[PDB]
């Protein structure tokens, strides 16, 4: 029986560094990375989603539809293959969910015309049905910074197509997680997900070398799930 | 138990009428009409006006909703269930073209090709056919049932278009040299009828054919 906890959160919030935290304090521990970070820096997948992701920033009012299906498609099937080959008491960790892509991402192109309403409406229901077609998860811990922490931790990282994202796109996703996952107030489809429970972390301060608290919290939540 | 063929054909061949042709005929025969043919309307529209623009996000659309509309019916006697097209008409039939005349590139291209390896890979649980009929007409004969039927936004279709397409039928449904990632349909039989005769009010040549090639599965 494997628990299924999502880790979501802002571009450069500090995900896959947590992620990768958590990854060796447990051998009942395993993660399951974001596609997309893969083709973001630096095979046929990797050569596809690479191709996808700069023409998606290059002209996302072309691109999108077709991003958010390969990139949704791929953390489906990323994510099926790690209930089969690995995992006393097995926790998954989700490196954002399909709910991500909808609610954040695709849901922000709909609404800064990057995707028109036949190309979101497409997309709500293949998303809708590929989905109800094994991966609902038991929690999300969200890993919460500002738009500032983020913006400044994306030029650490020094991607070169991300560092001309500007503050203001953060500023609006942002706005989605919180609406999402800390009033509770972003309604959706996947009805359980409205009473999912939910740990927000506090990730503004640097943690890459003191991480035990954040932890302890985690270790804590998972034992109320 | 309840059998699963499919009726290929280019564009206005006959298909739609044959099938409820045959819709009539049997407790035991039922169909599941192409969801383009009703368009979608707007994505279709989209296809029209910019296909280099829409050709990856239609396909898509059409081949999913295609998926949908069968597995729906795949809830008599000897049941026979016939498609309307099929999951190997949207790929190697309609996308394959689509790539060929450069309304996609490769990434579209290839990100179809493997969504529609996946999609489908979960969903052989009785989409996979057990018999194929090819309704084979000549391309003039297809473009004189296009003004037949009268349609608005299919009125332009061109002489080359159709011609295209046939050719890519007969590789795939007479000769057979076209090459997939299913190989149980190299196996599986086809039948290959005439349609450029009109059949409305003559076809029982036609349905004692059909009859035979069922016979024999
Ligand atoms: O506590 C931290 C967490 C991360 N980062 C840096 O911020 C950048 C982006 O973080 P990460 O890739 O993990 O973010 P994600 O997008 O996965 O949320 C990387 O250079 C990290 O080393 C940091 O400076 N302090
Ligand atoms: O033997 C026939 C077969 C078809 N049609 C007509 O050809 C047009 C296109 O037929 P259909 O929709 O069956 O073509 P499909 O696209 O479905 O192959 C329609 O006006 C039909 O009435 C016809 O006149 N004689
Ligand atoms: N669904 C998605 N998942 C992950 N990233 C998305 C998605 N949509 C857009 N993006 C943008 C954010 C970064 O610029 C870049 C790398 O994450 O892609
Ligand atoms: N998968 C498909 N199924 C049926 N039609 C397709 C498909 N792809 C393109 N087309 C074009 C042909 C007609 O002009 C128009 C209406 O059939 O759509």
């Amino acid at each position: 029986r494997i628990k299924k906890i999502s880790i979501e959160g802002n571009i450069a919030a500090g995900k896959s560094t947590f992620v990768n935290i958590l990854k060796q304090l447990s051998e009942d521990w395993e993660v399951v990375p974001e596609p997309v970070a893969r083709w973001s820096n630096v095979t046929m997948s990797q050569k596809n989603g690479g191709n996808v992701l700069q023409m998606m920033y290059e002209k996302p009012e072309r691109w999108s539809f077709t991003f958010q299906t390969y990139a949704c498609l791929s953390r489906i099937r990323a994510q099926l293959a790690s209930l089969n080959g690995k995992l006393e008491k097995p926790v998954l960790f989700f490196e954002r969910s399909v709910y991500s892509d909808r609610y954040i991402f695709a849901s922000n192109l709909y609404e800064s015309e990057s995707m028109n309403e036949t190309e979101w409406t497409i997309y709500q229901d293949w998303h809708d049905w590929m989905n109800n077609q094994s991966l609902e998860l038991d929690g999300i811990i969200y890993l919460q910074a500002t738009p500032e922490t983020c913006l400044h931790r994306i030029y650490l990282r020094g991607r070169n197509e991300e560092q001309g994202i500007p503050l203001e796109y953060l500023e609006k996703l942002h706005y989605k997680h919180e609406s999402w996952l800390l009033h509770r107030t972003l309604k959706t489809n996947f009805d359980y997900l409205q009473e999912v429970p939910i740990l927000t972390l506090d990730v503004n301060e640097d943690f890459k070398d003191k991480y035990e608290s954040l932890v302890e919290k985690v270790k804590e939540f998972l034992s109320t799930l």
